[PDB]
């Protein structure tokens, strides 16, 4: 819309719906800083607000109440701070009810934002989380333009049973559609190899980085953070996927150099 | 030695999905000063209630209690040098925050606890949870090393008419103690710094704008200066000028929410 007046509200290119930790580097707590480094602005709508990841001996907090979550999304439209919105990334969701609301918000939002790149990360592994899969299939999946599932995630989501490249690539294809343009499947195979397969309607690219064995969390969230930034900045999908992975590696090293059990972002 | 993240400051206040108030503005400000901080939200609103709409609420007592205990169980307070408190949500939250602080004193005796008695304005009266004022005076004040209340917030804390500069100074003086080393009264723009042995009246430009969060910016900047080695009055004057600065940039930017310009 060219005929729209100037909005005195803040603007952001991305709305990241993920978890938030007071202490830690996961979800938006690590995503937002990363996006900010790429020179982009972002609004972070938490799914859950925890003291830290449930991976430590103790953690506190819970899932954001629907009325709240619902309001947070709505408010953004009312404050009129979505003119520059070019993408919406979804990470760890706390409940299926949240996914439905987000899907409702996204459906209505697309009507005005056609270039809206709804990237979705199918976090369904704690075997599977209850009710979360169907919610994804019915609400988010149909809207997602890109999905970054891992072997497992892709397996339960597609019901298919990937056992080899072709299989994993085939399942990916089955998810493509008029809306879903790509599927970035990843797998962590000491020294942990990170195998990534980029699948689209007219091509299948592959990338493979060697990774440091660690208990560091948020690497996936960080990856998605740099994936989306690389894309909103013009990089080719497979180019953005490659870099993103290199960036995550640069971060994990830097993090281990300072011997930190939680990710630390070094200048980008 | 610890491998856990560390922070010089722990900011306990409001958080908004959209807007520049509470830790939303304070954290980024603290970062600009090259300091680490852990933000513990007391309320998680969509935006400030000064808008047509707003959603969200107070963080549950168990959550709030946990966020604090977590910082300890995680052992990320090895470098803790100050704790700032801003917009609180409930008196139960302040009471919990107080106990937590009384605990930290045992292993952080030099701790600089700075509280912003967000209770009301002279042109609004008490605009927060009615129970907060009592909770402040009862639990938080006793721990505070320094506080930053406005004329009205000072009347509610001391129960004295602070409309007169001298009467206000007097009210502030009576508050000082072995714990409370200073009181930055607020009300161009006049900012009075009161210490057991002195009184400084700082005054800078004033802008007619309904920009919210400036208070939180002030404290975030004030605390940074104190921790960065600046003397009290100098820190108070710098924090105030920074805020004046920020608002000019925001207005210049034709925006209704604060925007941090490079420091
Ligand atoms: N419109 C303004 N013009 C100039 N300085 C301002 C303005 N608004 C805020 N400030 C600066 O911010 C400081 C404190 O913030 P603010 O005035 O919002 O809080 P307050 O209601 O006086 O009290 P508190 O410290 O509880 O927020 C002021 O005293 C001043 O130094
Ligand atoms: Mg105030």
């Amino acid at each position: 819309l060219l005929f729209n007046d100037k909005s005195r509200a803040l603007q952001a290119d991305i709305v990241a719906v993920q978890s938030q930790v007071v202490y830690g580097s996961v979800g938006n707590s690590i995503a937002v800083p990363a996006i900010k480094q790429n020179g982009l602005n972002v609004f972070a709508v938490p799914t859950v607000l925890l003291s830290n990841t449930p991976h430590y001996d103790t953690f506190y907090g819970g899932a954001i109440p629907d009325e709240w979550f619902s309001g947070y999304l709505r408010a953004l439209q009312e404050r009129d701070a979505l003119r520059q919105l070019r993408a919406v990334t979804t990470g760890y969701m706390g409940t299926a009810s949240q996914i439905k609301i987000l899907a409702e918000w996204l459906t209505a939002l697309r009507k005005d934002h056609p270039d809206l790149l709804i990237m979705v990360d199918p976090v369904i592994g704690d075997y599977v989380k209850p009710d979360l899969p169907e919610a994804y299939r019915q609400y988010l999946l149909p809207l997602a333009q890109g999905i970054t599932p891992n072997i497992f995630e892709l397996e339960i989501l597609t019901g298919k049973n990937c056992r080899d490249l072709d299989s994993a690539i085939a399942a990916a294809k089955s998810l493509l559609s008029d809306t879903l343009k790509w599927v970035v499947v990843t797998s962590a195979s000491e020294n942990q190899e990170m195998q990534v397969v980029v699948v689209t309607a007219d091509s299948v690219n592959v990338i493979s980085h060697s990774r440091v064995k660690t208990d560091l969390k948020g690497t996936g969230d960080l990856f998605c953070a740099q994936l989306i930034s690389g894309l909103l900045k013009g990089k080719a999908l497979t180019d953005a996927v490659h870099r993103a992975g290199l960036r995550v590696l640069e971060v994990m090293r830097y993090t281990q150099q300072h011997e930190s059990d939680e990710l630390i972002l070094p200048p980008l």
